[PDB]
């Protein structure tokens, strides 16, 4: 069939060992990237080889574990996708950028002001029961707020992911505990505005 | 300017022995007109009128809109489910590319409706089967109630419709004897169509 | 032993003008025997063989075992239904404990009726909505295909059944239109005894 | 319109400040008490004052959330009840007891053996995705395991719960971050056994 064997990899956040102060320790992301992340994309890479899946891109086992309902499929594959997409969204302070202008634009549209959009983002990032993921997706010209919850995500729907913040407690209990509050409002200093407006671009 | 509905070109005619010309009317002056009504009037005055209802779709998925969602993808799925079908005699055949990918999932066509049909049957209470193309891989998707792969990164080349409404005047509690019927008016050159947009 | 069901006693006579005998044949002799022919199946030969009904849904639920929870819990959900319901003339009235429970509740009889109804129309799709007692407080709950109080520590009082399955034959897409015909049905006899014990 | 008033209330667990080491820190069991058992207890006691919910049982509360599809209610009355429920199930190392030869008997009976029942039980709770809690219930006479989701709870079921772990990340991020494995298989040595003798008993 194939003498081509691939695996899916991954390598390291540019920031991994100086940390996301004051959001995010150098310490959580030791045990979110090298614990859950690594666990995830080992996961992936042992049920899709030996299947019809191996060498498939990590797009094309999404949408198959998906349309299947395969369940550990689904959850390790998209979890491996949905960190990835949470390490471009975010840079340390100094290497953030700024919203651009037609970002800007559609933020006002879609939520009147930038910092109206900020606290319904977040009151949605709190209000998210249990593990999950709180995401600002682009439909069209039109951008809305969602809530999944565990490993769900957009990258299965029509739509594109501009941000995301990860609230599974283990996102954010070694540095806030309980106060995920703390760790939303933190967490918007770390948030890489040239990530978001370059996901807009396409 | 709000969504409307044209009549399907067999409404009066009928799809036997799968579906009467009976069925079709409660089907489409009922049903789909019911979810054409609702889906208007949850977007009139809002921001979504003037939107495409694609664009009404993943904007309910979305934000969690159970109201919007259910009854705006209902409205898709039926337009989808009329483009699928034809009178036994305009159905058109499996072309070459078609039965190519059918062939590489499924061994043979007649495995694919096979499995296809076992998919219809296994899919408990109300809702939809459905044969997607992911990116040159196909598969056979489940889905309950409203939901739909219009919202997801694949295409939908075909679809049954298995909420009881679809054939319960023709069939009963008969969906097996539905679904097996229901391969006789499967519009292949639709399904064609779709594999080459 | 395995389990058993009787016919209805109005099988022949139907519910009309809420349902009729046909429709309560193909429901009954269709879909109701289906349901305990399976659940036969599931238990025969497993170490549920003895267990009541009610044992086998709370393993099937708690195991998450899905063929076994949704033929063992539609098998109890339509004996269920049955004892609901009794022809016009032989329904009953609301009970002055009833009527001060629902009036309590709901705020009146017709405040409640419309409610439930209501609630029996939203519910989207396949399944069931219910009339609960809550240690005294009752509520009004939707559930989807299979999914029953039957689990639940609570008392059920009345159902209705919302599959297309149980209408469809007497009123096809007007569901409305059963459930206010359904009412004329309703054995508050029965739903007065749940109320005990 | 009676004068009596009444509220939901909790009791520190004994071992509150000495913690159930090795299983949990002193630490965890001041974040996951003070801190989330707490917060369900203000919110649920909130949710339901000045409403026909007042001065109702903790289970009526709940199985009205249930069937009146409350989500608020719910999530917050639900974990009100499974946490006083986790503590019970806990004591020190030295203080846990034995498994009764009636409740051996049971265990036995429904998994083969108390050895094999530990295992499913902790693989049935290392595979419970996101976060929620695995449990041990009896169905008139059977035991059996189940997993559930976020808030959801056999104190709904018409069973009885004999013992449960809590699998939400703040149960065990700050003691073992994303071990959960290493944390279950700790847990065991925690295990209030006369609890669950108790349970099976009443
Ligand atoms: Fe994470
Ligand atoms: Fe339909
Ligand atoms: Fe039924
Ligand atoms: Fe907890």
């Amino acid at each position: 069939h194939h003498h081509g064997s691939m695996l899916f990899t991954l390598n390291d956040p540019a920031y991994l060992k100086t940390g996301l102060e004051p959001a995010i320790s150098a310490k959580t992301l030791d045990f979110h990237f090298n614990g859950h992340h690594k666990t995830y994309l080992n996961k992936t890479n042992d049920l899709v080889k030996g299947t019809s899946l191996e060498n498939k891109s990590l797009e094309d086992v999404i949408l198959v574990a998906k349309t299947t309902n395969n369940a550990a499929l689904f959850n390790n594959a998209t979890q491996l996708w949905n960190h990835s997409f949470f390490w471009d969204c975010m840079a340390p302070t100094n290497q953030t950028g700024q919203i651009s202008p037609e970002l800007e634009k559609l933020i006002k549209e879609s939520f009147g002001s930038v910092a109206d959009f900020k606290k319904k983002f977040t009151d949605s990032a709190i209000a998210n029961f249990g593990s999950g993921w709180t995401w600002l997706v682009n439909i069209n010209g039109k951008l809305e707020i969602q809530n999944t919850s565990n490993a769900e995500s957009p990258v299965t729907l029509r739509v594109t992911p501009l941000l995301t913040v990860d609230v599974w407690e283990h996102a954010y209990y070694l540095d806030h505990q309980n106060r995920r509050p703390e760790y939303l409002n933190k967490w918007w200093e770390v948030v890489n505005w040239k990530f978001v407006d370059q996901q807009l671009k396409q």
